[PDB]
């Protein structure tokens, strides 16, 4: 019932000290790492993996407790689905391929991943491409009656459990596709490839698979902004080269691009709209792998 | 079964342009209307309308939409559920059993309902109490990191229908029970009389009940946020003699100290904490009653 959308890439389970990581590893050059986010899985990268994949190595990951990854055991703190606790995990499962130093690109809860992981460790990262976010911190710091209303998501998964986890049981089909539809330009899910919605389908249908995005969510709310925050306060800077890639009808410029959101972030930044929704590498597949390949190679 | 928490209550079934309004109608004396909001009925007054009915003739109603009372369909602007339209629909109600000129008090929704009705007609009202609330705008420009996790549900509960619908048929008693509990300075059901919880439950129990609610969430986070918007801005007081009573564990008191805000909306507040969670005619019913005899006497 699960497509296979990656056809020649490889099926790697990583192991690493918090559980499996799963990927979907293809192509050959420098090692190329792909985050996916929520609700989605590696499988949103269907459309563009395969052009990265002319020029690297391509590593398109489940997040930790995502997908087909293994879900640690939260905690209190919700540590393990901490942007840092994933970027450690992560760090981890390239290194059981050889691979400490990587272009790393994420989507969403990816991309937050992938810039903590840079302001952790920006040693282990070539490159960075973030599509479509602003760091948690500036989310929470906008939050405002309109951010409010738009992700309302981000308050409402981060109440306590069993609260998010009990209504999205409600409808999860729903809530999925829904999620799905209304983040893309179409309002529909026309953009997606429908084998790939039934991958994020499948996932979302695990009540488990849903307690762990809640767990992000809930890290998203408290530890993960204090890291931010930690950061911003610091002044500390990412210091790898950075493309940060939004969807001109994601989240853009009311009154400030993300590019100049980042720029605060990043020494080094480029940024492009692309003509698309939140779900660049489906709504826009060309267009963000044209982008990340100009950016990475 | 439902009980009946009024002893010697009657019960109306008022007449409006915008559909029947029931309520308990009590007492001998000056008319005051008490208003509940969300998720409750007009029963949460059982433990203070016998007081209050000693002095006042009391009609506790049930909100346009709500408990007993009918629902007008909504349109794209949520406008029977803005509370400009409810209180309209409530004066219309009033002016049936001849009240044209009342005594007003209002908790959660219902407070909304009435600082809105003497926002807009303030000759209807001879004292207004509200109840644990600030103004909808007050809310909503408050809207932070930790507002938003704390009211998360004026965003989730606001989202486009049927999202919130569809959440909240899976399971509705656990939602219901979930904001009483949640709500109170207890954190569970204790505060309330069981029998009132079954009404409250069995109002969320129907679904057009529950779009009802959302619809007046909707309003909330829109009609009712630009109306409070357009007064505020344009230095629109209160002129009615106003008390602000409010939980010390409740929801307004976290936004922002309640009496300093009301002040702002009101050119005659008075304001006293009560202990209590955001349920204070059911968590505190003698301190709340004894409050609201003194300043309406």
């Amino acid at each position: 019932d699960l497509a296979d959308l990656f056809p020649g890439f490889g099926s790697e389970w990583i192991n690493t000290s918090s559980g499996r990581i799963f990927a979907r590893v293809g192509g050959d050059g420098p090692p190329l790492l792909l985050l996916h986010g929520f609700p989605q899985t590696h499988v949103m990268w269907h459309r563009v993996a395969p052009k990265l994949a002319e020029r690297f190595k391509v590593i398109v990951a489940d997040l930790p407790g995502y997908g087909w990854s293994d879900m640690p055991e939260s905690d209190e703190q919700h540590t393990p689905y901490t942007k840092r606790a994933m970027a450690k995990q992560l760090i981890e499962a390239m290194e059981q391929l050889g691979h400490v130093h990587f272009a790393l690109a994420g989507h969403d809860r990816g991309a937050r991943v992938s810039y903590r992981l840079a302001l952790d460790s920006p040693g282990r990262l070539s490159k960075l491409a973030v599509l479509d976010i602003l760091p948690t911190y500036e989310y929470w710091q906008r939050m405002n009656r309109a951010y409010a209303l738009k992700i309302y998501h981000w308050s409402f998964l981060a109440q306590p459990a069993p609260l998010p986890e009990n209504l999205l049981g409600g409808d999860p089909d729903f809530y999925v596709k829904a999620k799905l539809a209304s983040w893309t330009r179409a309002g529909d899910l026309s953009a997606f490839d429908p084998r790939a919605v039934e991958h994020y389908r499948i996932a979302f249908a695990d009540p488990m698979r849903r307690h762990v995005m809640c767990e992000d969510y809930r890290a998203g709310a408290y530890a993960d902004f204090e890291h931010d925050k930690i950061d911003v306060e610091a002044g500390n800077k990412i210091p790898v080269p950075m493309l940060a890639l939004w969807g001109a009808s994601g989240i853009a410029q009311s009154a400030a691009t993300p590019l100049d959101v980042w720029r605060k972030w990043a020494s080094d930044v480029q940024g492009a709209p692309i003509e698309s929704g939140h779900f660049l590498p489906e709504e826009a597949p060309d267009q963000t792998a044209e982008a990340l390949v100009r950016f990475f190679s």
